[PDB]
């Protein structure tokens, strides 16, 4: 019997071990939630479907949130096994590779803005809608993943800033959207963490290198600590909060100008 | 004046009522001289005499959303321009039923797509096209943008995100042109009626409320934008880039007013 | 056995049942905390006295926090009995009445300024101070309660804005500060509650039932939902997080306009 | 006839000709404004009575921010020479030099923070209050000099971080109580600069070379970028702006961080 006894949440975007989803979902069932996961994809279906199987779940569902039909699909298909869910887990982020290698102007071409944006900003506000029906049922709430680059420019982030910038503000129209309906939705802007989503990023631990000396409590935050607080957002104890922007970053953001 | 023998682009111009013809106007007060883009055949006959009251010809095609009519534009405008002191991008677009509704029900992906399309990457891809031509003279860049990216406003719904979107572009885009000693900043400008308001049921009553709330209990003008974003294209703003300036008679700072 | 098993906490503020010291220390309590009081003066004695008793308490101290020899005392007294501390829950703030009662220029006096910001924005850096070394012993949390006054206008809020954006200051130079010790700093902003803190402000109605129509959810928080957040906070669900404003104000802070 | 033709300004803070004020009052006088000038004691009567009358004005006046009287008589005084007054120009700021050196929480005594709030922050809601009849006469404005230490963390700024919060909160405050009556108020957040307000800053120099490296314009401003901008700010042509907060730092406030 835990803080999460019954209450159940849908989890989008476990890609390995190391996403942050993960994380997540295992703070979740930690505290007894049950769980359910979708994949994009089923290069990742095999690796996602029983690891779902850890959480004492099979619902596994296939959700490329590029194609809208796949979107309601997947939220009626779960809806086939479930009366609602007391949450959604939105951890979902792309563009392409060579928009985030180089100079923002140069890289940030029209397609590689479309995607970015597409993926990974209004996707959240898609599965919201498809999701509605469950969560008002169980008056549940959205958290979704950003990063603190929408507020700041840091190197090679470029179209990738924007489009969280997007999403951030998706947050508040989504608060203001479902808070009528008790649904509440907020966002956490973690700290960089190595996970996939570090693959192919020349810079990547120069950049955890930085943020571990300039973050006031010296250190990188990791899944766990991430997956907390979102445990945290998803539950009663987070009852009077709505879109808001919690940063787990060791305080990172609250740093003009550290000791070189 | 203070803009003299400084050259500017203008694009946005719709009507006398533009964000960018008061503006526009404001730059000419000062001697600066102008060329203006138009998104299609209609716009082209109204921009064409629009161009003529301040001195003009420089008027090309530019529909944001096909690359080759930007690129295009940037190349025409070589021929007769050495270089530019500035662009200024007044452009933002959504299929409208996007913003009548509840953001959740009426928020398709087209819509978003559109949204962010044209009202977010046109501006980047501007930037790009304008890069060398603006190098030539240091020359800025200046966009508008709706505090709506911050807080929510009841219809402005995807808008809302592409205005975010916009926002951190100009911070990236700064950070990357800085070093040509390119200067990129925003207006946030408060809410006026113009070509933007049509097919908006609540706006004037949006208006009235700005008029309640904003701390000079007034709306702003088309001039007032204007005279701001002159400075911002000016060497008085030479020590100002990434910079999100509010002309909205400070309503961005009231969090409840007297009921 | 809960999530606060055997840490304890000093709780500063407790005026009355209203008080959202209060909902706090429920919340850690209900949590198997064991915690600490301070009281002003006499007049106040009792209330603490009682409310310590309450939650398995008798560690009740003298802190008018205008002194700066009751902040030094109260925390080598409070050393008496314990060895170290979890946290410091800082939830006191004050000016006086007039400060808060018409156009802010023709009220706003030195002294009311003077009192406003030492009262309610030092006081949290001095009792940072002297409870550090009582927080290194156990790696311990600092929190404060602020408003969003701070950022943006309220009609007679006044000087109390000034002070609670110095508040907001402090927090991010004491979490940077204070960080490098592992010991964490971060404040909630809350939305209004009626507690003894709206005692004389009559515009108050006007205030909760605004608030109530346009935060996202419909409604006002409670000292439940803030002693709840505060929790999170205080424990190390929130490890990852430091110089952070959490607000708990249902989302009100994310509305830019609602249907007035 | 320059854009202030016929405009009057009166500039506190003028202590050199490397002073904040000095690049402001020799921008706004290169347009034809009417200039007049304060000083906080008599050490300083003999700079501040030469620097009016290299702008032609001889309108000096003692002005000690501290004494209630001092700032009254100060405005009285004026009364008397000018009808009214198109604009106020604050630019003071000082806190205790033990409190701008070492850590924050040891060395930020009550006193060191409240004259540090008082000189820093008060002040100009105070000349804003005895300035208020002059600035309605002609509808001035009113501006300060303010630095992002509030919102960011800067070493050994400390609790001057927590003054520039609060003033940046009364601008929002007075930009409200005094807009009604046509009063714009705005503030101006300067990059870093080698001004007077640099003696006993050790750390100083090395400040200076990283804004240098992190602006995105790879330099740090100057008094001309300041002046120029706050002359907009003085100007119709900042008609439509109150409560802003702008930023002359090469665009540093927008970088999360460069290239190591
Ligand atoms: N790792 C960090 O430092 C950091 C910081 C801030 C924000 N974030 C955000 O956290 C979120 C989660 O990342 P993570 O590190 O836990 O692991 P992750 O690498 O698995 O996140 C990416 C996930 O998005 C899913 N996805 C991508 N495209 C999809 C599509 N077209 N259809 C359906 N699904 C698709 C993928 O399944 C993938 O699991 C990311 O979106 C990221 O933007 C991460
Ligand atoms: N009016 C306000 O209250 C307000 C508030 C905040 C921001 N803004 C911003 O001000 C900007 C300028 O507005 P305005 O009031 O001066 O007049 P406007 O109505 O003409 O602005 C819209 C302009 O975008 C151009 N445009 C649209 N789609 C295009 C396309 N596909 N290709 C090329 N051009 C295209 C149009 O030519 C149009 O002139 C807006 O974009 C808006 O984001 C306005
Ligand atoms: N209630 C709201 O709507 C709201 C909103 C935002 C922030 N806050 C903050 O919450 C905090 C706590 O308020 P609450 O509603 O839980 O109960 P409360 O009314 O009791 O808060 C006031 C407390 O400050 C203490 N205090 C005042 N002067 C003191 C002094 N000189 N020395 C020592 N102690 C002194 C008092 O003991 C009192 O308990 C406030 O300080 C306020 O800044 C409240
Ligand atoms: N120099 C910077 O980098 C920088 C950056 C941001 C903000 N600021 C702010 O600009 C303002 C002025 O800074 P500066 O660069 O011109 O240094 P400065 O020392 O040359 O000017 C500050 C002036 O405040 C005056 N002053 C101090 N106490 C006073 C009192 N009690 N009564 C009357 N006058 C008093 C001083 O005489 C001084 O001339 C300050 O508020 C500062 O915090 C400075
Ligand atoms: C920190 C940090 C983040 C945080 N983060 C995970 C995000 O928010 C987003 C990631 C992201 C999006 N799209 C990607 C990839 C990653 C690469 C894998 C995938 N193979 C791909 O094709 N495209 O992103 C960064 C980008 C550059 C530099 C630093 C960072
Ligand atoms: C205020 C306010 C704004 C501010 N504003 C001007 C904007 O930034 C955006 C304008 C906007 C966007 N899309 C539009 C049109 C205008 C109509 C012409 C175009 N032909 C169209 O089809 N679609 O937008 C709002 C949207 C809904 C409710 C209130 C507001
Ligand atoms: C909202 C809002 C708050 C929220 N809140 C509790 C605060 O943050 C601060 C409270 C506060 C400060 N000082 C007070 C009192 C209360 C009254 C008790 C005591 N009688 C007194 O002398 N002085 O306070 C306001 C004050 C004025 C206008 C609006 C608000
Ligand atoms: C940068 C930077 C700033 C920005 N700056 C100019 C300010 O806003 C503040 C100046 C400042 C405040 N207090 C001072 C003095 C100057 C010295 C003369 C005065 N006589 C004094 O006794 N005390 O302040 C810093 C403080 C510490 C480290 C770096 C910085």
């Amino acid at each position: 019997q835990g803080l999460l006894a019954g209450k159940r949440f849908l989890i989008a975007g476990v890609a390995s071990k190391l996403s942050i989803a993960y994380g997540i979902a295992q703070a979740l069932h930690r505290e007894g939630a049950e769980l359910a996961f979708t994949y994009p994809n089923e290069k990742l279906k095999k690796r996602v479907d029983e690891f779902a199987e850890q959480f004492g779940s099979k619902l596994v569902f296939p959700c490329d949130v590029a194609v809208d039909a796949e979107i309601d699909n997947a939220f009626a298909e779960l809806a086939k096994h479930w009366d609602g869910v007391d949450g959604v887990v939105h951890s979902i982020g792309f563009a392409p590779a060579h928009t985030l290698d180089g100079d923002f102007t140069d890289v940030t071409d029209r397609d590689g803005f479309k995607i970015a944006h597409d993926i990974s900003a209004y996707s959240f506000v898609a599965m919201a809608r498809a999701a509605k029906p469950l969560l008002q049922a169980r008056q549940g709430c959205l958290l979704t993943l950003t990063y603190q680059g929408s507020e700041r420019v840091m190197p090679n982030y470029n179209v990738m800033g924007m489009a969280k910038a997007s999403l951030e503000a998706g947050v508040r129209y989504l608060a203001s959207s479902l808070g009528v309906d008790g649904i509440r939705v907020n966002a956490i802007s973690a700290g960089p963490i190595r996970t996939l989503a570090a693959s192919g990023i020349k810079s990547f631990r120069k950049m955890l290198d930085a943020n571990e000396k300039v973050a006031p409590l010296k250190r990188n935050v990791t899944i766990e600590e991430v997956g907390n607080a979102a445990l945290f957002l998803c539950s009663p104890w987070a009852s009077g909060i709505t879109g808001e922007i919690l940063y787990v970053d060791a305080g990172f953001n609250t740093v003009g100008m550290s000791q070189s």
